C-alpha cells in the first residue's frame, strides 16, 4: 500500500508555495524588471531554499535526484503586463495541471 515521492513532494509544494511565496515573486519581477528567464531562475531558488529549510539536508538532496529524473518539481506561469510579469500559479509537476493564485493557501 506505499507512499511513492511524488505525493509527499506535491504535499511539501502547496505548503511552501502559499499567497505569501507569490507575493515576494511578484514584487521581485517589478522592482528588477526580470524576463522570464529571471523570474523563473528567482522562483526555483526561493522553492528550493523553504524545501530545504523544511526537510533538511538529506531528504532534500533525495527530492531534487528524484526531480531531475521525474520532473516533480513547481514550474510557475507568468503572463506578461507590458514588460512585467505576474505569478498567476504553478504547475506543481509535469503530469498535473496548474493550480492558479486563487487557489493556493494564503
Ligand atoms: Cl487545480
Amino acid at each position: 500500500r506505499p507512499l511513492s515521492l511524488e505525493t509527499t513532494i506535491t504535499s511539501l509544494t502547496r505548503d511552501i508555495i502559499t499567497h505569501r511565496f507569490i507575493y515576494l515573486i511578484n514584487h521581485e519581477c517589478i522592482v528588477r524588471k526580470l524576463d522570464e528567464r529571471q523570474a523563473t531562475f528567482t522562483f526555483l531558488v526561493n522553492y528550493e531554499m523553504k524545501l530545504l529549510h523544511k526537510v533538511g539536508s538529506t531528504k532534500y538532496k533525495k527530492y531534487t535526484e528524484y526531480n531531475t529524473k521525474y520532473g516533480t518539481f513547481p514550474m510557475p506561469i507568468f503572463i506578461n503586463h507590458d514588460g512585467f510579469l505576474e505569478c498567476i500559479g504553478i504547475k506543481p509537476t509535469k503530469h498535473t495541471p496548474i493550480i492558479y493564485k486563487y487557489d493556493l493557501n494564503p
